[PDB]
């Protein structure tokens, strides 16, 4: 992955942390 300083895992990231906490 890239957005910024997020190189996270490859699609149940992105889904799980703006379900649980927008911003």
């Amino acid at each position: 992955y890239t957005v910024p300083s997020a190189t996270f895992s490859r699609s149940d990231e992105l889904a799980k942390l703006l379900r649980l906490h927008a911003g």
